[PDB]
């Protein structure tokens, strides 16, 4: 009937997102900020299993040693207070003007050191803090103009950072993997790896492929009309999903951020259908923001919100893959055979198969319907609860 | 002053650009079909270096090994009258009713077989003919809904593919390799392999991976809204550009298949900067279609314009590069200093380097401008013939 | 419980819907033709109101009259048997490639000519089979480059057509309205008038703009990334929304023609919640096209679906706006005040009231949080069936 | 040779973009503030004609109008120095927390009247300072969200303002008119009046349509993916260009406000063309950012850039429309029977023509073809400056 949360489904929360006090490129903040504090508290009481940070959103830029053994206690304190993880951290490389042209392929040299010493420094305190995942954003990796950015030196640059990176965590014996997250745009004029195909490509390059994988975001691969269900099933086909962020977007335009469920709506249904089936057992993380029109209320209501929308589609999908008539309809679709192998008789016996080709019917397989249309409004009606 | 190509400049053309008829999803032919024995007579004249083809654009489905020897020979005799070369061939897996649910990964595993066997025969065909090059495209792989496809099932089926392609090559001792061409969408809802960065991920997961490269398209990338000389620039950077598809597209919309030089112009500027700095020296293909408006003579001034388009941008972009100027603003604007290890010093002089974080100056840094207006002003002169 | 249409639920579909064979632009038909008579009566079978046709969908182009009047009787006799009814027609001026550059605005002025006595032919036969309204699609109104088409004197002969059209109509005392349908693009690069916006300013500087409306499209508007309730409501507003065209689409690529309810399915409850709310009440049309995977099973199946999930999202919004919660959450929001004049007061006293701006507490007012997240997740919950 | 604009040149630019100080939703402000009095000196350097504002960049939100006074009689004595004149200015209805759910459509009655006195009050300061020209921009007049926004009531509402508007400067008898500016999205989910159609339709519904024209931006209708010169055509052919917006894009994404010229290059030179064809007399107008990248110096290099792009693009198209070969392919590809009415001689006598149907030949037209290919490589060349 309901569907409320437990810290058993491991939904966690941006510190930055209900944070978020409602600046955007056209206007003034609408929120007064919020405490660190307060939000994992609020967190904690609405079924939230953990919160997440960027080393900035913990401790204001430019904090003395002393000010951040603070804010790291304060924060501890309401972590053993309320139970709450952190199962993720990662580095804000974007909001200062030093990172304008970017943190690990700025042009400038000095920067790029600055951003892996910015970086090295939060992955200890995110060690500390017990995070399984480090999240690599390479927001202001990119460029406006064609000329600006040499994109193989870029590349170069970007595979060093990682690998210093790298040598570091396994130098201290830390145990701790990365995520890339890519986004194909914005800020910045066009952002290096934008998809997720890009930044596994990418991964298979660094000198230790296997502490890295990706954190793809919904509305991410949206922003260039591309498909997240069949993404992320190509990073759980590689072993790479570390970590995912979910969030709403209605189609290619600026990045909306709206809760998660919200935007494309089947999207979301095929997404959780695969999550659940392939077992992934990270942290279902939102990333998002509660709209500027909102006030607190609205806010938290907005973070409900992400996670009621994930256990309604889990329902729906679990029903859908158990219902009878959709198995039958799958194998009048032939998933079955997708899954077997093309010829695992082996080259030369398919080299021979005179019913493979010389004798193949191809007339007769040609007039085959593949019944797709009977088996998606079935996924429709389990979708909107009108199965009958 | 002019432009003209010879066939040094290594410009090629499929049978199936020139002598598309025009037959759009609204609309009949407006043009009667070509004899591709005249469309290589025609593109020699015109300075083309080769042609390619799909199986079936030079012997119709289901001709018999008779009628099939007959199109070669004729085939043959206008190569070697006219001194035209086939770099590259394909097989047409799109086309036939009988790979509406795709070729590879069909749902059906006799189709799946066949269009293995399908593949096979005009890979003998293609090496014959001395093509170095096959190119896949899986225009039919991939979905129109969530539940008909399996997306790890159906790379499984694709790794298979693939992987018996390669064996299949290696054990008849041929001197070919494979690139892979992605599209996002069109003809399918979503098509397997996207981009670029898919089709380079998934290679690494290919039993000999070195045997595959990317092919890939202008207007495919540009249909996802990506940078498709950044895409190029990464797969340079992995040592994958085996092949590549020249044209032109105006924004995310069906793939328009415009001349080269169409479409984004200044993004065929940047591709072409790209390709002659990096020293690509593979066919430069052009994958389009003279729009159903034309006649025959607008066919081949659309083939002409291709050609003449990028000899105008290779000269614009030698000339940008070779502009002290130009060369001076790189250094403002610090390529040099992009192309410089961020820390060839190692891990270890890095977190002992105070320089670079406890006394790093974070507030003159962010105050340098990158200069990057001035120099993409340089950039547009030098493209439009501005210069003084 | 279910959901069964009856023809009092006014769903038409047009011949070339469910008729469709499966030729795309990369593929050979799929299904076999139907003829027109059968589906008049698979259709009425399936709960269909009524039908509708493009004088080519109806009568072979290049048909003798003898042989046309033939197509007619028999068409007639499947009407008179089922019941079906002929709301709409409409004419083909995109087919054949003498309409390559367009019909009311080719280049060749006898073209023009043409397209005007081809459309005035079936304007008379639609009027005999009762239509009620008569739509024009300018699918090759367009262009690919630049300089091909003026479009201010395009406008001026599209503006020409029309208004010969209303005149014809007017001298002939025909009960007909026209409706113009947008689309941006495909198959001609920009399409003229290529948004319900457009077509609005357009109509208003016809002759007798009463005559005119819109007949807008789910796929097509969104192919602009635009919100198609908006724009639904923009129409209404306007009292022009004359019929309405619903399909499903995935975003900004190729016109799909999905059923109805698949693509953007939180725009598809947004918008039956409108038409049902301003009581909209001319036929609920679908243009679509069973997938080319599908053999005629899954035709019919796809056909039942579009109606099926028109009916479902009825029923969903009904329960929305009559929930007491919702209208609750909706003066929370502020919707009542909505819809109250800003200034019925007039000019003079709102400028001499100072509460409105020397008094105005605008600190207070820009608190108030706007309740938009709990109302939209309320909106959710009772698409999904999960309200409680 | 060079290019150097001279006020007769009608260059405009708004305080805002120059004085852009680089904060975007990412980030922290890279530049610091600009007096408006020093804006206006270094672009009177630069050769421009004119500045325009929003009231809320002239004076600081919640100004005494001790303070305001002030603030306008050292812009004054700024524009009395160099001879800049202030042809257009606008409301900012967008940046303060009080319009976070819009200005004139705010669901809040009291919001709104308080929209409506703001803006008056800037009115008399345009007039006063001698603008010709009001621009509207309801950047947050939409929803992120179905329910949150009626929008048949809101467009209610909006012509309301402007209808009180228009009543106002009536009653004033001021010499000024309206240009509304459209935007699809960004800051909101959807904008309402989101493409230039749209507020061209909508005006024709207000009180005194004469008052009204748009403001059209060439980013804005690109994230909507459509032609900008057709719109602005279609604008052109209304009668209703009052004003515009120059900048560059590349294509659908968030609003980018690149440097004219930038973006699109094809679509900046057809839109040159038309503007200087059609002979619109009105500002050049660029509303565009300097990338946050670039220091002061940056800014003005990109300011001269816009300048520079237009001039060297309206003498590029004057030498394409001067050209004779050029002007032989325009009758080549019939756009002189385009500009000649379909049927002067009437409906009846076009009823009576047996040549426009009985007797057409429809063979031999669709055989003609439009030449468009050798029409737009002749364009390009001229564009490129390649013409031999």
């Amino acid at each position: 009937m309901n569907y409320q949360p437990t810290p058993e489904d491991r939904f966690t929360f941006g510190l930055w997102t209900v944070g978020w006090q409602g600046r955007d490129p056209f206007g003034d903040a609408t929120r007064r900020a919020l405490d660190p504090v307060e939000s994992v508290r609020r967190l904690a009481e609405l079924g939230a299993h953990g919160v997440t940070f960027h080393d900035d959103d913990l401790i204001p830029f430019g904090s003395s040693d002393s000010e951040r053994e603070e804010h790291v206690k304060r924060f501890r304190q309401a972590l053993d207070d309320t139970g709450m993880k952190v199962p993720m951290a990662t580095t804000n490389l974007f909001t200062h003007p030093v990172f304008k042209d970017g943190g690990f392929t700025a042009n400038d040299r000095d920067v790029r050191r600055y951003a892996l010493r910015k970086t090295i420094r939060n992955i200890d305190l995110a060690v500390e803090l017990g995070a399984e995942t480090y999240v690599a954003w390479g927001g202001r990796e990119g460029a406006e103009s064609g000329g600006a950015k040499d994109v193989r030196d870029a590349l170069d640059r970007m595979k060093e950072a990682f690998d210093l990176l790298g040598e570091y965590v396994t130098s201290q014996g830390y145990d701790i993997r990365f995520a890339i997250e890519p986004k194909p745009n914005e800020p910045r004029g066009d952002i290096l790896l934008p998809t997720v195909g890009h930044a596994l490509a990418f991964i298979e390059r660094l000198e230790r492929p296997e502490l890295y994988g990706v954190n793809p975001e919904v509305g991410h691969e949206q922003m260039a009309g591309l498909n997240f269900p069949h993404g992320i099933a190509q990073a759980l086909w590689a072993g790479k999903l570390f970590h995912i962020d979910l969030n709403g977007q209605n189609g290619i335009k600026y990045d909306q951020d709206l809760r998660f469920g919200a935007g494309d709506l089947r999207a979301a249904f095929w997404l959780v259908d695969l999550l659940e089936s392939a077992g992934y057992s990270g942290p279902r993380h939102f990333d998002f923001k509660p709209p500027r029109t909102e006030d607190f209320d609205g806010v938290w209501a907005s973070a409900a919100g992400c996670m009621r929308n994930y256990l309604i589609l889990k329902e729906r999908a679990a029903a859908f893959r158990a219902d009878p008539e959709v198995q039958e309809a799958l194998r009048a679709s032939r998933l079955d055979e997708l899954a077997r192998p093309t010829a695992a008789d082996g080259l030369q016996a398919l080299l021979d198969d005179r019913s493979a080709f010389e004798e193949f019917d191809v007339d007769a397989a040609a007039a085959r319907g593949m019944a797709f249309e009977r088996l998606d409004q079935l996924a429709m009606d389990h979708l909107l609860g009108a199965r009958g």
